[PDB]
């Protein structure tokens, strides 16, 4: 039992209303928009296969030259109200937005650097416009923030001298200044999602991570803060040296998900996954032919997977330099929307059901103990196996969309066959169960 000044603060899950809202939302969208959208994965005639938002790094571009892209930042077609309508249509309950990515260009007019939307042809506070528009649609807004900043020469990868420590201290002050600015300018913010916190410099300054958390929580009542921010006294990240989760939720499942049989531990805390549509492109990349692009069902599978294990899912979009979305992303949002409008009662405000995973798909549990079977793999047996925990019986099954009764046959103590619907729904579908727990 190691003593710590900067380890975990919460005992278990938060149960205040703001955290309940963050959780119940379940489905979000991510927006990665920054200067990287202009070159779109291509530099000096070479198309790089790596993540477009990291092109400065793949193409070895100096800061001064990368940041000149500001001169071409003029997203003519940007319309925050349309963006918010797209998110509403998709069925997202929240949007996480890159306030500043590693490149250091700010989507709000920060008073602490010149690398902002203010000093571009477009001039306008993009972030402020998005906050307003999303909020006007009843959508919560979360702020991605990269600590690592390639634009600020006081940043250090590691502390190897008293000079390094001096510089980095001034960097942390700068960072605090931007964070306070974001929190006070945009007080409807519900979450800060930190990235670029893996460097030895940050690991060595655990105290600062804890301070940033407490500082923002004092400025924004009920605000959520991701685990990725946090390092403890010993430099251990996400979970402290006593194994306890720091921040309000776990945020390491990025383009991967916990195993539904082996990783049930994650049901013990709040957590949020994020994903990309191609294999690894967050910012806009001009050529999606270079890697596998997920289909809508593939994405819907991941979303349901997350909720079935007590987590949120956030699907990423990388808008074009002009401020519009590419057609693949429009088609995606629309397809997700269509399915969520039909089957969303099994996603929104749902959670882990505590049933043994079966091959047909995933269970989710509603606020009133509804148990939803979300079927992705249709058995040729025409029977969906349901193994119940001790003391739980299944009293009824109903096809969510039609209300039709579905036959349930008991096969053993604690197991049933739930019949597939008489007509094959032809898409991933939901059967709602009524269950009863014995006294």
């Amino acid at each position: 039992e190691i003593p710590l000044k900067y380890g975990a603060t919460n005992e278990g899950k938060r149960q205040d209303p703001a955290m309940q809202k963050f959780r119940d939302n379940r489905l979000g969208a991510f927006i990665h928009w920054g200067l990287y959208a202009i070159p779109g994965g291509e530099w000096n005639g070479k198309v790089y296969g790596g993540a477009a938002e990291w092109l400065k790094s793949w193409a070895k571009v100096p800061a001064d030259e990368w940041l000149k892209l500001m001169d071409q930042w003029n997203p003519t077609k940007f319309d925050a109200k349309k963006w918010a309508k797209m998110a509403k249509e998709m069925g997202t309950k929240y949007v996480k937005i890159t306030t500043k990515h590693h490149e250091g260009f700010c989507l709000w007019p920060s008073k602490y650097t010149k690398y902002t939307v203010a000093n571009t042809p477009y001039k306008r506070d993009i972030l402020g416009e998005l906050v307003k528009a999303y909020n006007d649609e009843g959508i919560d807004v979360h702020f991605y923030f990269s600590v690592m900043d390639w634009s600020n020469p006081d940043y250090r990868y590691d502390i190897k001298s008293k000079e390094d420590s001096i510089a980095f201290s001034r960097f942390l002050e700068f960072t605090d200044n931007q964070l306070k600015e974001l929190a006070t300018r945009y007080p409807t913010v519900k979450d800060f999602w930190f990235d670029g916190t893996w460097d030895a410099s940050v690991k060595k300054n655990g105290w600062w991570t804890a301070h940033a958390e407490q500082m923002l929580k004092e400025l924004v009542p009920g605000v959520a803060i991701n685990s990725r921010l946090r390092a403890d006294d010993k430099g251990k990240r996400h979970f402290d040296s006593n194994g306890r989760l720091m921040g309000d939720y776990e945020s390491g499942y990025e383009r991967r998900l916990p195993d539904p049989v082996k990783d049930l531990k994650v049901t013990q805390w709040d957590w949020e996954a994020c994903m990309t549509i191609p294999e690894n492109q967050w910012g806009y990349h001009k050529d999606w032919s270079l890697s596998y692009v997920k289909t809508p069902i593939e994405v819907i599978d991941r979303i349901v997977h997350a909720v079935s294990m007590g987590g949120n899912m956030v699907v990423n979009f990388g808008p074009q330099a002009d401020g519009d979305f590419r057609p693949e992303e429009k088609a995606m949002a629309t397809a997700i929307g269509k399915w969520m409008n039909r089957y969303g009662k099994a996603v929104y405000a749902c959670d882990y059901a505590g049933f043994e995973k079966q091959d047909w798909g995933y269970y989710t549990r509603g606020k009133n103990d509804e148990v939803y079977m979300v079927v992705f793999n249709q058995p040729y047996s025409e029977r969906l196996i349901v193994k119940t925990p001790k003391g739980i019986t299944v009293e009824k099954a109903t096809l969510l969309t039609t209300g039709e009764d579905i036959t349930v046959v008991e096969t053993t103590r604690n197991e049933y066959n739930v019949s597939v619907p008489k007509k094959n729904p032809g898409e991933p579908y939901v059967i709602q169960l009524k269950v009863r727990a014995a006294k």
